[PDB]
């Protein structure tokens, strides 16, 4: 259970909610073929933001993880409990307008991961203990406009069978400035790029011991 309630852009922090559409709960979404899966949902509820923020292309934006809306601290179980190991993911998806598309449907595309290393270290784990800061890098190559960045944890803990797997996400709203139209993505469908049968969704990671991991989802995005 957690929540990214607050984005950091140029070394300052947006504040509480602010261009980041918040859930009141901090439980998961289970079922991939839902709605909710592209920026949260029901049986949540998810508040609405006026607030689009403007970032660079090629800068790295922060997502701020925390157990609760109301959560104060930095400390890890601030963040997430440690139980819930799994992957670090972040997409971002073209819009006409950040403050009122909904996300669902077509146009995400991935552009950052973090699963299992060499060591048997999970992205969550990083962000848990790296004070719930979640660091993506916006390509500089992508056209300049308003894009939704949605931003996830998936915690396997429980992912033996599906359902089980539990996807924490929530939906940034940016405007885009600087980037040079260069490169044009792939994009996939949430829902529709997640399956309960992706061998990064239904898998025993204690038992037998992982020793590689592969993240749902298209290749990331690089310029
Ligand atoms: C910007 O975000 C990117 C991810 O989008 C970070 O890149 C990762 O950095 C770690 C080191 O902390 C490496 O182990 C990974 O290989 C990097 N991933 C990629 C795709 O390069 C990058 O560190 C962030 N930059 C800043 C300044 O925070
Ligand atoms: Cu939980």
């Amino acid at each position: 259970h957690t929540i990214f309630s607050s984005l950091e852009v140029n070394g300052v922090n947006q504040g509480l909610g602010e261009g980041v559409r918040v859930p009141t709960y901090n439980g998961p979404i289970e079922d991939v073929t839902s709605a909710s899966i592209a920026c949260n949902g029901s049986p949540n509820t998810v508040a609405s933001t006026s607030k689009v923020i403007t970032v660079q292309a090629g800068t790295n934006v922060t997502a701020i993880w925390r157990y609760m809306l109301s959560t104060t601290g930095d400390s890890p179980a601030d963040v997430m409990d440690s139980s819930h190991k799994g992957p670090t993911i972040a997409y971002l998806k073209k819009v006409d307008n950040a403050a009122t598309a909904s996300g669902v449907g077509n146009g995400w595309f991935k552009i950052q991961q973090d699963g299992m290393d060499s060591s048997g270290v999970w992205g969550t784990e990083r962000v848990i203990n790296g004070k719930g800061r979640h660091s993506i890098k916006i390509p500089e190559c992508i056209a300049p406009g308003q894009y939704l960045l949605r931003a996830e944890m998936i915690a396997l803990h429980a992912a033996s069978n599906y359902p089980g797997a539990q996807f924490y996400m929530e939906c940034a709203q940016l405007n885009v400035v600087g980037g040079t139209g260069a490169k044009t993505p792939s994009t996939v469908s949430f829902p529709g790029a997640y399956s309960g049968s992706d061998p990064g969704v239904k898998i025993s990671i204690y038992w037998p011991p992982v020793t590689s991991y592969t993240v749902p989802g298209p290749s990331v995005f690089t310029c």
